[PDB]
């Protein structure tokens, strides 16, 4: 349960940060 | 000559009621040893848990980082860019991640006996002297086995 | 230390009392060795049983791992070469390989964490290998001394 | 013998399931 | 009383000439035990060398198979075909090699002491008992050490 | 066997001659502990020297490996992103990675083969760890007996 | 020395066998 | 500190050697 709660938020956080960095350029 | 002399000595000191004396002395020496063992054991258990939490946390963090890298690449090669332009970026990101894992390994550096020796070496923590705990466990095991023989 | 010298005098008395020191001691040595082996038998049986029960598990688990790897290979091979061309399914195979490596890593982390957490909990709440090993030592020393006495 | 009987059915099963899933879409 | 008895027995049997007698008895006991140990070392050395030949040969065969595959891929990827058609074959050949290596590592199945114990359990050949060998090594070690203390 | 029972009598005699049974025995145990430790020190010196001379080697070897891998990384990145395109440098990078992995495995097998050959040859031609080990065990038992005697 | 004598013949053997198999089709 | 001083020079050295080898052809 905790495994899913660790991975999935990390993946979504990675997506949003890449979104924002691409926005930044 | 000396045979009758050791016979007289046996009659004097070794009253020959020594069997039950051996039983009771054994079953109290065992308790004294266990009481002597418990502090060493609690030190070992605390040390093991403190060296376990670290590895657990580090492993979970490593999994989180792999997932974040996955997310960064999957949001790049399917929304912002095309696959072909981000093909070499992914290969070199994978290469760089492998190199960083290798660098982490190089920077961080009977099976139970090996684990305990390395833990004591990494500790230099007094109060738990591994060889003392080992000879203690060995003496206790031998004594308890002799008690099993005595009770029969 | 009175008990110590008492046991010492008893040992000395038994040693001087023996007749045929080189013969009768060899007989008693055989009896003692036989008795210790008969005592060891249950410990060895328990160890063998526990080893087998903990080994067939790992064999089945690795076999399942191989089956799953082959299943994934089959999925990729048909998709790449029958349904869609390779040019459109290059990213899918890369990211599925990534997902598979992460799942393998996640399985190792789960088994390690679960096993070690279960062990520490059992140790904090609480087949003794130590007496079995001490028994092997005593019996090997006895057999060696018997060998030396025989020839 | 058992090795072949474990791998090959798995590979064929993977192919057929991928077939069916692609059919499904 | 009994103290005077053991004093008389000390003068009787414990002649007290046992100092030099102990030195010479020990320097011969050590040779005796070493002569006893030798066959065990021969058996262990032979067994370990036979189990090492096999590992070397298998690792060399592995390297040979690795290089042959690399050769085949290179020739097709630059002479007989183009890179476009040989990307999926390359990836799937790498996948197949990984699966085969894993199938091999599954069909095969204090650090030195663990290794020796596993080797003995796997090979299980009579004439060499690791336990008697260990206890003999430890007894001869303690005797050499005591002899060092005596020579001073 | 007569010498053995004589040694039993000798132990008995050293036991009976004691004055201040627990005090002088505690003193003698302290001297024994001191003597064994003074003897143990040279072995620990040898072990620490050997461990360090065997640890720095692996550290430097791993650093060299990491540096070489970084050099290859840099080579591939510059050839891929500036001079050429990824379309033309795909097979080159794949086969260079293959070659690097094969060379690493070849280096491992070569050091393994050389090490085992040298070790078996030296063993056939021929810091005693086992006397160090029995020294640690004996000195620990003595320190433990001293503690139990203290209180 | 032996390392070279193991790898290089293997690579050449791989090339020739791939040659022959392509010839075969 | 030493980690950076090991990696970065290696990467730059790799770049320059690839430069020179491409120059060579
Ligand atoms: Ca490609």
């Amino acid at each position: 349960i905790r495994l899913i709660l660790t991975v999935v938020p990390g993946l979504l956080i990675g997506a949003a940060i890449s979104k924002n960095i691409a926005n930044f350029l």
